[PDB]
């Protein structure tokens, strides 16, 4: 029943006891991750008696009793660091099978790997660890098994879920993941087996899409030089072909335009050149975008993280392709017909286009005056007609 009771119970008990104690306080705990200040010192006991047990070695019978319940003395910053150690983490990683030095349970698995998730996402310590055991190794190599691997949907996204906490977090997993493992073939291979040529995308398989998405995000925008070669090239115009599916693919459960958003700002990313596959008159890819933009501009507090990555692909695109730059200039300049209404007054495109310019985000007003130049055919005289002088002067003063 209280923390204490338990502890008292693992630490003079038998072995049925200390199993029921800690079932029944699953079963009454599974629901709570907020704790009282008040049982502080006895949480951190039983905490520091789970590691000695698990350091020491679980029965292949008592564990995901034991683990859960390790992952509810996890939602604890206070016990958070009792279980932060090398042989504890060591114990995790196999227990979930992640380990470098026997059959598996799933749910143990499962278990484990909600436990070292939430232990790095809440711990630099432990994030450090994690870094130094080398588990992106064999995260990667589970991930990329894919074909003859039938683990469940749980296990899949939790361990994309624990390679976005990774790269996120550590710098130098994040580069061993890119340039040692090669990890973008293997996850642009995951999403394309993810996605197979299906009309609506199954919750699940958004799920780890859109996981598989934030990984390649997280490895892949400040680790690609300016200049790449044929083989990363072809690599990156096949991850654009599926990002250009993914664009056109709706998603269940109205997860369709996250599943778009994160699409687009994985392109936010890759080279210019590799942008050449949203062609291959046909501007169906371009409309989908350009709708996506437009419904993200109602974004206020996010405008910037929401609206900045597709702007930066439809300049791209505007830049290296004359009839994509004439499509969106028809599509958002048209010919004025009454030159009487200002570009800063109205509720149109241009005019919300405009508003953006003087917005407070010194990189959104650039991106929006540099999207808008390019939409211009790079014409000085175009570009100060359709925006005006108040709001072209940030773009004019930055060159």
């Amino acid at each position: 029943m209280e923390p204490r009771a338990v502890a008292d119970a693992l630490e003079t008990g038998e072995e049925d006891v200390v199993m029921e104690a800690l079932r029944a306080y699953n079963r009454e705990n599974s629901q709570s991750f907020t704790f009282d200040d008040a049982q502080q010192e006895d949480r951190k006991r039983l905490a520091k008696l789970l590691v000695s047990v698990l350091e020491q070695g679980l029965p292949p019978s008592r564990r995901v009793i034991w683990l859960q319940s390790i992952r509810i003395l996890s939602r604890d910053r206070s016990c958070l660091d009792s279980f932060t150690s090398r042989r504890s983490l060591q114990a995790l990683a196999c227990y979930a099978g992640i380990s470098a030095s026997e059959p598996l349970n799933m749910d143990v698995v499962l278990e484990s790997l909600k436990c070292l998730c939430n232990l790095v996402l809440s711990s630099p310590v432990a994030q450090a660890l994690a870094a130094e055991a080398g588990l992106v190794v064999r995260l990667a190599e589970r991930v990329g098994l894919c074909r003859q691997s039938s683990f469940p949907h749980d296990v899949q996204f939790f361990d994309l879920r624990l390679l976005f906490l990774l790269t996120a977090l550590r710098t130098d997993v994040r580069q061993q993941l890119f340039q040692e493992l090669q990890g973008v073939r293997l996850l642009t291979r995951a999403l394309e087996l993810t996605l197979g040529h299906p009309e609506l995308l199954p919750p699940q398989e958004t799920e780890r899409a859109m996981e598989i998405l934030k990984v390649l995000f997280n490895i892949t925008f400040d680790s690609i030089k300016r200049e790449v070669d044929e083989e990363d090239a072809a690599l990156y115009r096949h991850l654009g072909t599926l990002l250009r599916h993914c664009v056109m693919l709706a998603a269940a459960g109205d997860r369709t335009e996250e599943l778009h958003g994160h699409a687009v700002n994985l392109l936010g990313n890759l080279p210019v050149k590799c942008l050449d596959v949203l062609l291959t008159v046909n501007m169906d890819v371009i409309r989908v975008l350009l709708s996506f933009m437009e419904k993200r501009l109602h974004q206020t507090h996010r405008l910037k993280e929401s609206v900045a990555p597709v702007l930066s692909v439809l300049t791209e695109c505007a830049r290296m392709h004359r009839p994509a730059r004439k499509f969106l200039k028809a599509q958002v300049l048209p010919p004025l017909r009454d030159v009487r209404t200002r570009p800063e007054v109205g509720e149109l495109l241009r005019n919300k286009l405009v508003r953006l310019m003087t917005h407070l985000d010194t990189d959104v007003k650039r991106v929006a005056a540099e999207f808008l130049f390019v939409l211009c055919s790079e014409s000085v005289p175009r570009f100060i007609k359709y925006t005006g002088y108040g709001n072209a002067a940030g773009l004019l003063a930055a060159r």
